[PDB]
């Protein structure tokens, strides 16, 4: 509901125009020859080609950059936030979800719009660690700045640039004061915030659910589904209805689904409409009914 608010739509337009519609960084497409060789020594690491994975996607309506972390992904994880929050209040039994206010839910949803704007490639945190160590091995202990640290500062500066000229709209209708705005500026990280509070968990589950778009069924059920079921008081049925909703949002945007339910490849036509026009993407997400807490 808040994605249609004045603050929400403005944040959506900002992250799209300034970050999400722009290509990745060519320098971070692959490691150098030396780092590659050190990377290739670890036959237990995923290949260094992870830095170049999901660079862009060809589509009837145009070339879609960062297809795995674009506007479609961003809008979905935001759409999931208030829905998951209502499922947690009903099925968790955990007091800190009960103390979650509507205001905090709106902020959590708002912050997820900035969750992946700092990315310069599609590599994971586990991939970025591999780069740093492989770099260190190839150059005998030489320091290299962690790529996700660069991602965070990029996202921060983007967030700071937006909120600084819209303080009157954000405070106090969304953020109570500048200090609470300061809290989220420091908490903002790639994918999910570094906090483990009520809002932090809520935002983490939204990010985790949408990972069914790029995770195989085996990895998704083991790494993501179990703690979602565990978060809802071991209610696999409630977790299923939530995952069904995340699935339907992905299908609605023509995105690929690999880890849950009726899997599918890209719908290049539909995915292109949504990935190149946030309002068209939002319109598709609105075609899916909000799941009620009852089974």
């Amino acid at each position: 509901d808040y994605l249609l608010s004045a603050n929400g739509s403005k944040a959506i337009d900002f992250v799209w125009s300034n970050f999400l519609k722009h290509p990745y960084n060519p320098k971070l497409k692959q490691p150098d020859a030396n780092v590659k060789a050190a990377w290739e020594k670890h036959a237990d690491w995923e290949h260094w080609s992870n830095m170049g994975q999901d660079w862009s996607l060809n589509t009837p309506s145009g070339l879609v950059p960062r297809p795995n972390h674009g506007i479609a992904h961003t809008l979905r994880v935001a759409q999931l936030v208030p829905v998951i929050a209502e499922f947690l209040k009903a099925y968790s039994g955990d007091p800190k979800f009960q103390k979650l206010t509507q205001k905090e839910i709106q902020k959590a949803q708002y912050m997820m719009l900035f969750s992946v704007i700092g990315r310069e490639n599609d590599m994971s945190w586990t991939d970025a660690n591999h780069y740093q160590q492989a770099f260190k091995e190839a150059y005998n202990g030489q320091y290299s700045k962690h790529i996700y640290a660069t991602f965070k500062e990029n996202a921060q500066k983007g967030f700071l640039n937006h909120v600084v000229t819209n303080k009157s709209s954000l405070i106090p209708s969304l953020f109570s004061d500048e200090s609470e705005l300061q809290y989220w500026a420091e908490a903002l990280d790639t994918g999910k915030p570094g906090i483990s509070s009520a809002s932090g968990i809520l935002m983490a589950l939204a990010h985790d659910l949408d990972l069914m778009r790029c995770y195989d069924k085996g990895k998704f059920n083991s790494l993501k589904m179990k703690d979602l079921v565990a978060r809802l008081g071991g209610n696999e049925d409630a977790a299923k209805k939530l995952a069904d909703y995340a699935h339907d949002l992905i299908v609605a945007t023509g995105d690929r689904c690999m880890g849950y339910g009726v899997t599918q490849d890209y719908n290049y036509s539909l995915f292109g409409k949504c990935s190149l026009d946030p309002n068209e993407c939002l319109k598709q997400l609105q075609s899916i009914p909000k799941p009620e807490t009852t089974l």
